[PDB]
């Protein structure tokens, strides 16, 4: 039924509603950094974390939209649909696969620990006001 | 980069392409079967094997799609050309997720060894010469 | 000499003569059967069993027919004898072939063992009166 | 797919470029070395490298096409297309056994190591131009 | 045939496309850096690692194109080290000697792990929203 | 700047001089032999030696005038300089390459003491008077 991929990653999809959309960066940059610096082990028949199933199992539905959003700007002759569509796509399903691209790419490099404690502490970050706030976002870091 | 769905898990996308589309089961079904049989590697916070942690992203990817049709549903004018999508959306695009779909469930309650072994039975029925031919069909043991 | 094809492999030309021409599937179904299976044993400079190492020579034998197919197909001036030509080809002369082929096929996929197992079994099922006869056909498992 | 039968031998097909057209004997005095000096282990139904296997399994091939050239000549009323088909089987297609015919013979009788030394040695012999050229072309040898 | 230059340093040639053109210094300050701290290494007899052999190489390589546009300034006009010639060495394959330069200058005197991690290091915090990120680059330190 | 090319390998450009002119054989019969013979160890992630690593960025370098040979086909107009241009790379500059590809091969596949031997060998034989000079050409030996 209903599922949560960070369920067993020990994270949330509510927790994602801390960070806010332009958060994430864009989903060509996911693509392409996972396309440079993880390129051996993603086509690697053998994998060795979970995130590196969950990931070339991600990429492949984000691969998939594409060649739907391709194939809508060819048939559709209702460029009002085709406009909705197309922007619907980069809209929140491209910001859904974001939310899950960007986890597990910061997953590989830092583990499924310090991903946890920076949305931990970016979560707080964000929960405390305005004007008693530290201006310098938190780094995600090591 | 070209990550492919199978490469891990024995089966390739080159061979999947023996069994046509009409043998796949409709995802209107797989999706309670493998769901009625696991509440809980479904839901489980810790994993056991990477196909339901895998079968769970085209869960949630095919969710989308149907949220896609759900949000196409109402904001697209013209529901004609619309319904060409939705259509597209069901029989192609779910197509794909009807094959994802339908492995990890025979793979994860049958074995994997069993799926491929399975897997070039049928090939070899499918390619023998109707003529005369086993009116035979899946087996599926343990 | 008088070299014969199947004598260091188990069953040889008399007995593949009860498998009527019928039996045996088409050359553009066995092609990718066992390539799509091997992209390895047909592609790897380091040989595993000589059946494959058997099965690349009717690879390339079968192409330069093709290749033959490919040729006569336009530096011929009369195709009517000339396709009664790439139709003796295709059918006498590919026959050949579509037993060589299906062979190490079925017998790197199953085992020489089965195959030879097979070979005797039908056999029986051909010859016994079909007044009343089993309307079962090739099984082949592991 | 495109196969190379030199690939688990160490050579290319490639290599055989370097070869002219008449460095290959006839294939008349090819099959007859085979057919005089390897007739044991040739219709020996138990192989000992993988040159026999190729080997019976190549002459088939070229016996294959004799039967071919000889039905061309008993019912293509066609002089033109008669002379053009088996001339062409004497042509690249019978340059091609040959080049595959004279490694496996040449192959036999001095391992699979001096026939790729020699034909090493040769295309750097061809490499060289004419007049600084050792007029004496190299000699195969052990 | 496809050798990438980079194959037997870890890095490959997909790697450097993930940083943009702007990265790379010039050419001109290549040359002179390096030609500012391995006289006593470049122009000396014996070379100590494989970086000192490949950069020798590439620079007189880059030395041979502008050899090639000086030439190419006295054939013609247009297409004559104006337009065209000049044009297409100084601005497209200038591209890709700026990184062949820029590697090994970078690596010998950082090591090869050091210009490896400050490419992905990098890379991605070029990709990095800019609110969530530090202000300046990362820089290499050893 | 002037940095050699041949001072890690001990010959200088003297003496690549000190032979004749069309002893060098022709551009694309190297890298055939170049191709043919190493094809394997030019494809390795691996320092094999420093003659590959040079060989490796010979071969690339090669490769971009090819293109700019390629490029003026396709972007230049004018036959004039089209033409004149490509006996820039294929003859005035193919000869300053034959020259680093038929050292760099003919070292790998011999050594370094051997091929300097031979280049004085052969640089000696030429220049003896032809009424009394030895019958062939100097040998390639181990
Ligand atoms: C996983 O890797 C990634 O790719 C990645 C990363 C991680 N990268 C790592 C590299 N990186 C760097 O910057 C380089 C390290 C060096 N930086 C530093 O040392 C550094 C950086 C900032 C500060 C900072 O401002 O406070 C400081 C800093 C301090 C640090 C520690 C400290 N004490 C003692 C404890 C005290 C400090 O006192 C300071 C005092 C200052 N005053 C003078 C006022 C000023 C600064 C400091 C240091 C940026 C983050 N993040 C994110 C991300 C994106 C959006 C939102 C949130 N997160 N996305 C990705 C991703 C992107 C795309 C993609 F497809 C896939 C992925 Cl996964
Ligand atoms: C595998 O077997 C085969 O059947 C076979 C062979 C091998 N055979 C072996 C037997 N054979 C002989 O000749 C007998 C051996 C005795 N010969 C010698 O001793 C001999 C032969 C020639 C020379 C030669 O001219 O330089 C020399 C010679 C020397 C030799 C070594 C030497 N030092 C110290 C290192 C110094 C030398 O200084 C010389 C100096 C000279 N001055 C006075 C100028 C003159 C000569 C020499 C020696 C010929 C080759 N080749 C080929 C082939 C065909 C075409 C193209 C290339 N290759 N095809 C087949 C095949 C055919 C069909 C078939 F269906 C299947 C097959 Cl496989
Ligand atoms: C050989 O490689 C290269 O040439 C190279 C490099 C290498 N780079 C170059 C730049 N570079 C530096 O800039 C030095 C580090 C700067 N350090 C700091 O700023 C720094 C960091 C921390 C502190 C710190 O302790 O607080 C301080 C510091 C102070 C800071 C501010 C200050 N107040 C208030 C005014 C007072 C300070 O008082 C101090 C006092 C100290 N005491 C008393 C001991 C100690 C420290 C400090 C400074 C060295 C490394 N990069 C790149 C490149 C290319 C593209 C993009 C980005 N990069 N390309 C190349 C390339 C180019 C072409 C070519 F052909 C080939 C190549 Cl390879």
């Amino acid at each position: 039924m209903d599922i949560d991929p960070y369920k067993e990653f020990g994270a949330t999809v509510e927790l994602l509603s801390f960070l806010p959309s332009d958060f994430f960066p864009s989903v060509r940059d996911l693509l392409d950094t996972a396309a440079a610096l993880y390129r051996d082990a993603l086509e690697s028949p053998e994998h060795a974390s979970p995130h590196h199933t969950a990931l070339r199992q991600a990429i492949l539905a984000w691969g998939d939209l594409m060649t739907l959003a391709t194939w809508v700007g060819t048939n559709l002759e209702d460029p009002a649909s085709r406009d909705l569509v197309v922007s619907y796509v980069n809209t929140n399903v491209g910001l859904k696969f974001r939310q899950l691209l960007w986890f597990h790419i910061s997953a590989l490099t830092f583990g499924r620990e310090t991903v946890l404690e920076y949305l931990v502490s970016f979560g707080v970050w964000i929960r405390t006001p305005p004007a008693y706030r530290p201006p310098n976002a938190p780094i995600l870091s090591t």
